[PDB]
Formats: C-alpha cells, structure tokens, sequence
C-alpha cells in the first residue's frame, strides 16, 4: 500500500514567479501516507473560490498568471497538485495511477476543504477528471472556464475524443512518445518543444518536481491512459457528458488555444455543444495546448464575462 517517494523541498528553492505560499493536506480519506499539497489564496472567507485543475506533465506553477488576477477580484483560488507532480507526494508505480484515484482524491480534497460557490477552472487532465466533479456533488459548483480539454469517453459516443489520439502524427503521437519512451525524461526540454514562448527560467521550474526517473511514474501513466480508458473512465465520463447537457445551468466561459495540435478547435467546438450554454470561445490564435501560460488574458475576460451575467 502506496510506495511513495517525496521531492527535496530545495528543488523549488529558485521557481520563477511562483510566491505561492504550500499548503498541505495529509492522509486524506483513502490516501494514507501521502502528502498532497495546494495553493490557497486570496481571501479565505471569499464567497467565490476558483478550483484551478492542471494537466499533464504541469502542476500548480502552471497558473501562476491566472492566480493574482483571480485573487485580486476578491476571489479565492484553490491550485491542487496532484499526486505524482508539483509538490505532492509521488507513487513509485504506474498501476497505482488510475482515473478514479485522481478523480476521488479531488473529491476529497474538496470535502476536506469543504469548497462551495466554485469555479471550476480546467484544461487537459485537470478537465479530463475535473469536468466528472460537479454531477457528483452539483450544489457545490458555481460556474466553469474550460481551456483545451474534453471527456474521456468511448470512439462510438464522441468520435472527436478519441480521433486526436491517432491524427495528426504530430500531435498526441509525438506527446505520448516524447512523454512514454525516453529512459530520461526531460521535462523542461519537453515543456520547452510543447510551449515554444516559455523562458529558460519558466522550462526549468516544470523539471523541478522531478529529480529523477523513479519520480515520474505518475507523468508516464497520464498519455497511457488517454489512449487505454478502463471501464471506470469510460462509465464516468459519458454520465459527465448528461450533466453539462441536461444538467448544468451555471456561467460557463471557454477558451482555445489555436496552435494546439492534441486538443484545439477539433475538440473544443464539440465541447461546446455539449456544454449546456456554453458562448462563444475566446480563440487565443498565439497560444498552444498550454493556454494557461496566456492565461492572465483567459482570467480577465473570464471575470468580465462572469461580471455581465450575473
């Protein structure tokens, strides 16, 4: 039960904008011997709290512009990591890495925290799981900005979710084989090749959280599991899929990043649809699957958007 390994705290000595303060959450309800940590700023009795999910291979420092903007609008802001990246403790074993074990530790953490009047903020895997949260507990959420994500359901029930991951070669194909196959796996050149404008500085703080190999298990099963869905994922996800369409009724503001070759325009403008009143996408034509790093764009009209529709 849960063979676990934990980052040097003085990797992340010398993070490029990243003032965050950690926060952490120990033996959670079902995960015994682990430490999950998260940033929590803001006011902490705001009415409104922004659940910021990211992706694979990022943690927590991939909002870093997105977080000021939501916390000086006198929000609060929740950035989880999750287990495996950022500063939360990491499973040596790819079969401990599941859907539902990332999805019910976010059930978790937001009974723990008892997080209410949420914005679900999402993009990539932290939609992928995110976007399932809310018909479980739907009193809690409030409205959603999406970026570049959708649901992991079958072929037959949406083509679109399933059709990147074979076309184009250079998209999820050279992801997953860049992720998957090198015996050492650098996440700053990754984040480099897959984030073109990122900074020296900015690369480096994604290779942080991992010394190692043996701390990225957790970063091997993600692409794995967009292309191999358990049943779990499969059921959860294509029920999600009745939720936004029949079910939700609250703000929702989304955004694309146009030059991403996995989850752009293809998925998205069917994510929309699905998505019971969903506007219009804000297109960022210069941003890539990481549309976070345009992010203090997405967090301003986002607001204002939300400002004119309550």
């Amino acid at each position: 039960m849960v063979n676990a390994i934990r980052t040097p705290d003085q990797r992340f000595s010398n993070l490029d904008q990243y003032p965050f303060s950690p926060n952490y959450l120990d033996d959670l309800p079902g995960y015994p011997g682990l430490r999950a940590h998260y940033l929590d700023e803001g006011n902490s009795d705001a009415e409104d709290v922004f659940l910021c999910l990211h992706g694979e291979p990022t943690w927590s420092y991939l909002y870093r512009k997105m977080i000021p903007v939501f916390a000086e609008s006198g929000a609060r802001v929740i950035a989880p990591d999750f287990f495996g990246f950022g500063k939360s403790d990491k499973p040596v074993d790819e079969e401990d890495y599941t859907f539902e074990f990332h999805r019910n530790f976010l059930l978790a953490l937001i009974e723990r925290l008892d997080l209410r009047n949420i914005t679900l903020v999402v993009q990539d895997w932290g939609g992928f799981l995110g976007l399932t949260l809310p018909m479980a507990d739907p009193s809690r959420f409030k409205r959603l900005i999406i970026m570049n994500a959708c649901l992991m359901t079958d072929p037959v029930t949406q083509p679109a979710f399933s059709a990147f991951v074979t076309q184009p070669a250079d998209g999820f194909t050279a992801w997953k084989y860049d992720l998957v196959t090198p015996s050492d796996l650098r996440l700053d050149q990754f984040m480099k090749r897959w984030a073109p404008t990122l900074t020296e500085a900015e690369a480096s703080a994604y290779a942080a959280p991992f010394p190692d190999t043996s701390y990225q298990a957790g970063v091997r099963k993600f692409p794995k599991m967009v292309a191999q869905r358990d049943q779990a994922c499969i059921d959860i996800s294509t029920e999600a899929i009745s939720f936004w369409q029949n079910d939700w009724n609250g703000q929702t503001f989304m955004a694309i990043g146009m030059k991403d070759k996995l989850l752009g325009p293809d998925v998205m403008y069917p994510m929309k649809a699905l998505i019971n009143g969903c506007p219009e996408p804000l297109e960022i034509a210069d941003a890539g699957h990481f549309v976070q790093e345009f992010g203090e764009q997405v967090a301003r009209e986002a607001l204002k958007h939300f400002a004119e529709t309550e």
